[PDB]
């Protein structure tokens, strides 16, 4: 569990990510897909783009970017009481787009990439301890329901 402080220090630095919540969703996922190349071929949307600058030019790019730290945010807020938000991303992640786990670990270091690039005052290493804990909550409570579903490996 985290604690009440916890909770306080990853909310505080989300705060922060939603004065630029486009900004922030492009470079998120311009990280994984240039860290992690095999994460872009789940993408039928994204697939024709070849180079970071193709990347950065695409406006669609940019608006799934705003849809997934939305979704994210909404879970975060909820201070590990997320069943109701994380059970449909859960199951369309397993069923109908076929992500493995470990491709949310690889979102997760870009996430964490992305803020400590971006805020540094307020991403000192107690917040960045509080966010990882944060994302591994996130990452165990979709694994169960992926190991419901048959899905976990
Ligand atoms: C922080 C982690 C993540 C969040 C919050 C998230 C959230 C979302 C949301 C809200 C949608 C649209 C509704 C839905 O289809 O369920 C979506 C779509 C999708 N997600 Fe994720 N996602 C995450 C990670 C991933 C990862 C790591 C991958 C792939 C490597 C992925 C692949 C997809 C795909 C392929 C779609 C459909 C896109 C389209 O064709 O429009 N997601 N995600």
């Amino acid at each position: 569990v985290l604690s009440e402080g916890e909770w306080q220090l990853v909310l505080h630095v989300w705060a922060k990510v939603e004065a630029d919540v486009a900004g922030h969703g492009q470079d998120i996922l311009i990280r994984l897909f240039k860290s992690h190349p095999e994460t872009l071929e789940k993408f039928d949307r994204f697939k024709h783009l070849k180079t970071e600058a193709e990347m950065k030019a695409s406006e669609d790019l940019k608006k799934h970017g705003v849809t997934v730290l939305t979704a994210l945010g909404a879970i975060l807020k909820k201070k590990g009481h997320h069943e109701a938000e994380l059970k449909p991303l859960a199951q369309s992640h397993a069923t109908k787009h076929k992500i493995p786990i470990k491709y949310l670990e690889f979102i997760s270091e870009a996430i964490i990439h992305v803020l400590h690039s971006r805020h540094p005052g307020d991403f000192g290493a107690d917040a960045q301890g509080a966010m990882n804990k944060a994302l591994e909550l996130f990452r165990k409570d979709i694994a169960a329901k992926y190991k419901e579903l048959g899905y976990q490996g």
